[PDB]
């Protein structure tokens, strides 16, 4: 009944980050 932030720290990294980088990853 706690840790409900310290929990949910970073999890949600994926969501916005679009990379764009698969065509020249050089």
């Amino acid at each position: 009944m706690v840790a409900a932030a310290m929990l949910l720290r970073s999890c949600p990294v994926l969501s916005q980050g679009p990379t764009g980088l698969l065509g020249k990853v050089a």
